[PDB]
């Protein structure tokens, strides 16, 4: 084992190996907190997430063992993965925190070039994105709350998807309608109506679908989309929810390139392709990674697809010392990245 030094950082504690010089909060909240550290042993930067109470509760220390596998598992540019994951610890009885270590990265959709993000910039993150999710599709895993601070950026432009799998600006505004209102019957493509809707704000500028609760939300979704038809209607369980929607007098399903008036014709047909109630009928991100409008970037060779992941673990129902000794394997048992 290596040699730790403490620090106590923004009134949070940090027990870290040696290695790691530097520490520098670069934000936190309920989850943790995160510090970019200098990595002395391969002259690289990196962040570094403390997490918050890992084992209070049986929740908290599945969400634990659940982030780990997660991160030990994703190999893929456009996914935040596991440089590094250690504990102060020398025993599973002393074990009580947790740190997570990645390439750190600059900033987050929210805040970042452009005013105006021009369409190739817009082309390239997408790009990226579905890329990513492709990956992670792939394992079954999904996002879930896919939205532009979980979107991490590098000052080149490069990016890498944050937090996936986990939910198990405002998350509301990039939800897919049949998660949002109640399903518990949906598929990965939930995580493309999110990509459409971070899309559509790069190149407007604007939240597509702005919102001030679940019931405004769902009135500015159908003002673009328009009602559901009865195609999908027939798709859709509780009377609850058909007979609010049925309520609504039909709207009109709006002409993208009216909305989204001057944008790349390419970008149109694809937010058109994105942004559609019925979840069965939505593009899926290897689909949309052939469309037209990513010609310059599309390479089927090279997006690649995740091994095998075992989440048999999410069925389970075990006590914190269980969930607890199964993180603890977990960090003992960590390969580093070659
Ligand atoms: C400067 C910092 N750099 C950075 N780099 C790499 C990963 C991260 C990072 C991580 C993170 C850090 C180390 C790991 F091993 C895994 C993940 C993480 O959990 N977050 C937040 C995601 C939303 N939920 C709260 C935590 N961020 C921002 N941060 C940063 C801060 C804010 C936005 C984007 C990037």
């Amino acid at each position: 084992r290596p040699t730790f030094y403490r620090q106590e950082l923004n009134k949070t504690i940090w027990e870290v190996p040696e290695r790691y010089q530097n520490l520098s909060p670069v934000g936190s909240g309920a989850y943790g907190s995160v510090c970019a550290a200098f990595d002395t042993k391969t002259g690289h930067r990196v962040a570094v997430k403390k997490l918050s109470r890992p084992f209070q509760s049986i929740i908290h220390a599945k969400r634990t063992y659940r982030e780990l596998r997660l991160l030990k598992h994703m190999k893929h540019e456009n996914v935040i993965g596991l440089l590094d994951v250690f504990t102060p610890a020398r025993s599973l009885e002393e074990f009580n925190d947790v740190y997570l270590v990645t390439h750190l990265m600059g900033a987050d959709l929210n805040n970042i070039k452009c005013q105006k993000l021009t369409d190739d910039h817009v082309q390239f993150l997408i790009y990226q994105i579905l890329r990513g999710l492709k990956y992670i599709h792939s394992a079954d895993i999904i996002h879930r709350d896919l939205k532009p601070s979980n979107l991490a950026v590098n000052e080149d432009c490069e990016l890498k998807i944050l937090d996936f799998g986990l939910a198990r600006v405002a998350t509301r505004w990039y939800r897919a309608p049949e998660i949002m209102l109640n399903w518990m019957h949906y598929n990965q493509t939930v995580d493309i109506w999110s990509v459409g809707c971070i899309m559509a704000e790069l190149l407007t500028g604007r939240t597509l679908f702005p919102g001030t609760d679940h019931i405004d939300q769902l009135k500015l979704i159908l003002r673009l989309v328009g009602t559901p038809g009865a195609e999908l209607l027939k798709k859709i369980s509780s009377e609850s929810a058909r007979n609010y929607i049925q309520s609504l007098t039909q709207m009109p399903k709006m002409n993208f390139a009216n909305v989204f008036i001057g944008a790349n014709p390419l970008a149109v047909d694809l937010l058109e392709k994105m942004l559609v109630l019925d979840s069965d009928k939505r593009i899926t991100a290897a689909q949309a990674l052939a469309h037209a409008y990513f010609a310059q970037y599309h390479d089927p060779d090279d997006e690649p697809v995740a091994d095998p992941y075992d989440q048999s673990f999410e069925s389970r129902d075990l006590l914190i010392d269980e969930w607890k000794s199964l993180t603890y394997d977990e960090v003992i048992s960590f390969v580093p990245p070659p």
